[PDB]
């Protein structure tokens, strides 16, 4: 019914974006998708997985949320409750 998009693996590419990395978090514990994003030396990475409510609430919760596309600790973090959301 609800599924997300997880990437451990963190590339500089478009290689990240499979259906076969697509997973079914139905689970009452995690039904939600994870999003990160940082910039560094070797280009800029992206976390991705899945999510869960609680956990949700944390990143929201937590100030300094926002980020910038020009700074070398650009640390972003958001989730989302749609499908497919990476």
């Amino acid at each position: 019914m609800i599924q997300c998009y997880q990437c451990e693996e963190f590339q500089l590419n478009n290689d990240c974006s499979s259906p076969e990395f697509i997973v079914n978090c139905t689970v009452n514990v995690q039904d939600m998708c994870q999003k990160e994003v940082m910039e560094q030396s070797a280009g800029i990475m992206y976390r991705k997985s899945c999510a869960s409510s609680a956990a949700c609430l944390i990143a929201s919760a937590g100030y300094q949320s926002f980020c910038s596309p020009g700074k070398l600790n650009s640390v972003c973090i958001s989730c989302c409750n749609t499908p497919l959301c990476n």
